[PDB]
């Protein structure tokens, strides 16, 4: 049978992309069977870590590398021989947070729709298995082409003060430091709320400490400018201080697919 992982020298480092959880990452570029140049970044993982920590590092690997869905970051390749390298498919257009700032100007609201329902569509497929993602922002989501994006890696404190995202975060999250489908589905509003804010940090007034005592008087994230209501009421179900009164992801692809289409024939008129 035919070779089946990447072979090293098809992997080209060029320079340090930073520092992640596991190790430094470094640009590359892997040459395919076709001759063609694929722009990668390339995870590494320290010698000297815990076989513990080494183990998770490759349990996010094969994680990645058998989600293949089109709303959620691509791996191309593993190379387990050490120095293990993870091949990932690097985004040129960046962190849809940028993209959304930079094209302010242009940007129509039936694009932030879509982005919002192709994030949901992945968030949903994770829901199906019980998989609890963590980092469902606008930081950590790719734009692949101004037609698709892309939700990157697992937060990192499955792995496990930390720097949490804490004005992202349900209060169960907060303050029980409980992650389910439904603490999900809370970030996921926030990530929208983001989206429809042009990449607007959320409740970017208030310091971190500040956050929990706000929610639990019931103030939320106001309505953006140009969020359709009915966006609005949907990220205040899902802000639902009990989570299990929140919508679950299957819900949320109905409700976010009703509201585009809505929008796209609006628009025509
Ligand atoms: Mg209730």
């Amino acid at each position: 049978g035919p070779q089946y992982g990447i072979a090293r020298e098809d992997v080209v480092l060029n320079r340090i992309l930073g520092e992640g959880f596991f190790g430094e990452v470094y640009e590359g570029v892997y040459t395919n069977h076709k001759g063609e140049k694929i722009n990668v970044a390339v995870k590494t993982c320290k010698k000297d870590c815990t076989l513990d920590n080494k183990e998770k590092f490759m349990s996010e690997a094969v994680i990645m590398k058998n989600l293949d869905h089109p709303h959620i970051v691509k791996l191309i390749g593993i190379i387990e021989e050490e120095p293990t390298w993870i091949i990932m498919e690097l985004y040129p257009y960046g962190e849809l947070g940028h993209y959304l700032e930079r094209n302010k100007n242009s940007l129509k609201v039936l694009t932030l729709v879509l982005y919002s329902l192709q994030i949901c569509k992945a968030m949903a497929y994770l829901e199906s298995i019980n998989c609890v993602h963590r980092d469902i922002a606008v930081r950590n989501i790719l734009v692949a082409s101004p037609e698709c994006v892309k939700l990157g890696d697992f937060g990192l404190s499955r792995y496990i003060v930390t720097r949490l995202p804490i004005k992202w975060m349900s209060p169960e999250s907060i303050n029980f430091r409980r992650f389910t489908t439904a603490s999900d589905v809370w970030m996921f509003a926030v990530c929208m709320w983001e989206i429809l804010s042009f990449g607007k940090q959320p409740f970017f007034w208030l310091e971190n400490k500040d956050v929990i005592g706000v929610l639990e008087k019931g103030d939320r994230l106001p309505k953006p400018d140009l969020c359709p209501p009915v966006l609005y009421t949907l990220m205040t179900r899902c802000w639902d201080y009990d989570p299990s009164d929140r919508p679950r992801f299957t819900e949320l692809v109905c409700s976010l697919s009703d509201v585009y289409q809505m929008e796209k024939d609006i628009a025509m008129e």
